[PDB]
């Protein structure tokens, strides 16, 4: 569900903190990320999921929103 950082998360959680939707893992059409399943191996980054690649504090995502790069996921801690 959600535990802390939140780096352990495998949900589908393709929404983030404001209704925005999640950018492909692999994309790069609204944003320019290189912050790729290639970058980031062994992190569960597929699709478009909410995730922590990074230890960052819990699970984001690049936005599909031109004016949002990227922001938060809400998802509850555990």
């Amino acid at each position: 569900c959600y535990h802390g950082d939140g780096q352990s998360y495998r949900g589908t959680s393709s929404t983030t903190t404001t209704g925005k939707k999640c950018q492909s893992w692999s994309s790069m059409t609204p944003h320019r990320h290189q912050k790729t399943p290639e970058n980031y191996p062994n992190a569960g980054l597929t699709m478009n999921y909410c995730r922590n690649p990074d230890a960052d504090k819990g699970p984001w995502c690049f936005t599909t929103d031109p004016s949002v790069r990227w922001e938060y996921c809400n998802l509850k801690k555990c």
